[PDB]
């Protein structure tokens, strides 16, 4: 139920990979789950509908 992409510091986005598919989302604005290191790991969760942008590298 856990979809990994990266993230956009810039932009703020999560680009994951599912059913064959690159989804762009937005990040949450978060503190601790907005995009902080570029190009870094991010998942979007199907089971919560929830996207999460800040991963320990
Ligand atoms: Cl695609
Ligand atoms: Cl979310």
């Amino acid at each position: 139920s856990k979809y990994g992409g990266e993230c956009s510091k810039e932009h703020n986005t999560c680009t994951y990979r599912k059913d064959g598919k690159d989804h762009i989302v937005k990040c949450p604005s978060a503190d601790n789950k907005k995009c902080k290191t570029d190009r870094h790991h991010c998942e979007y969760d199907d089971h919560h509908k929830t996207v999460d942008c800040d991963f320990r590298k």
